[PDB]
């Protein structure tokens, strides 16, 4: 029912073609991944937002599993590869991570997570929209990035809460931000390693419960914290305020999509659009 043009990806989950409808003429991303998932993912088609990759259908048939998604024409990985010499401008930063929280703001009211954003998952238009892709697909269902992985998913937290999607969303801010990436573990010791040397060493009075995680020892060496301002310049006051919020360690603590929308950051956000090379 679908003819390839091109492929578009390949994630966690199957491989992902740009394709068009034989029949609607419409141009759509189908990715080609037990009765579990089934309902799982037909549950995911309601979940509907402009800052959400819209799921147009799940087509389980002669045994197989097509999600149709809509199309897009560029991520935020080659967004920002592209915008390397000068940086996407902060204005655009700033309307990117507004527009993301509020896509998780809605997710999470309707107590969904994503679990594995990344910039390769976060897709944008030419209308200045950036939207959250894969919405789902981890809770339904090349090495995998840690990079964007929350401290409690490595510690061997087994029940995952909506802040592991702020912890993730945290540290594309920072990226944008600084043209680096902030953690860029290669496993996950070095990940969690990472993570302390920025941030400290994380402790019973930063992160109650923390010593007694499945895979903590009390054997980590102990770093100090680093100031945010060593750690993401040229970000301001209410940015970088905003960001220790949204990277604090205890998970209770990390701010909510929601009380972020509110955060004197987005004071003076608008709308800009991106020059986009397709
Ligand atoms: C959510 C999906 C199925 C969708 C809709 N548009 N789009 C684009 N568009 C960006 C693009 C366009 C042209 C060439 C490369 C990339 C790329 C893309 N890449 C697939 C990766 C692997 C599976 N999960 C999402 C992403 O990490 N997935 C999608």
């Amino acid at each position: 029912n679908f003819q390839k043009v091109e492929k578009i990806g390949e994630g966690t989950y199957g491989v992902v073609y740009k394709a068009r409808n034989k029949l609607t003429g419409e141009v759509v991303a189908l990715k080609k991944i037990p009765s579990t998932a089934i309902r799982e993912i037909s549950l995911l088609k309601e979940l509907n937002h402009p800052n959400i990759v819209k799921l147009l259908d799940v087509i389980h048939t002669e045994n197989k599993l097509y999600l149709v998604f809509e199309f897009l024409h560029q991520d935020l990985k080659k967004f920002m590869d592209a915008s390397a010499l000068t940086g996407i401008p902060l204005p655009l930063i700033k309307s990117y991570l507004f527009q993301l929280l509020q896509g998780l703001a809605f997710c999470h009211s309707h107590r969904v997570l994503h679990r594995d954003l990344k910039p390769q998952n976060l897709l944008i238009n030419t209308e200045g929209a950036i939207k959250l892709a894969d919405f789902g697909l981890a809770r339904a269902f090349e090495v995998v990035t840690l990079w964007y992985r929350a401290p409690e998913i490595l510690l061997g937290c087994k029940y995952y809460s909506t802040a592991v999607d702020i912890w993730s969303l945290g540290c594309i801010f920072a990226e944008m931000v600084t043209r680096r990436a902030l953690f860029p573990g290669d496993s996950e010791i070095d990940q969690l390693f990472r993570i302390f040397r920025t941030l400290g060493t994380p402790d019973e009075v930063v992160w109650p419960g923390v010593t007694s995680m499945p895979d903590y020892k009390p054997s980590f060496p102990k770093w100090a914290r680093q100031d945010f301002s060593k750690v993401v310049p040229p970000l301001d006051e209410d940015g970088r305020s905003l960001l220790s919020q949204m990277l604090h360690y205890d998970p209770n603590k990390r701010i909510s999509a929601k009380a972020a929308l509110a955060h004197p950051f987005f004071q003076d956000v608008t709308k800009p659009v991106p020059h986009l090379r397709l």
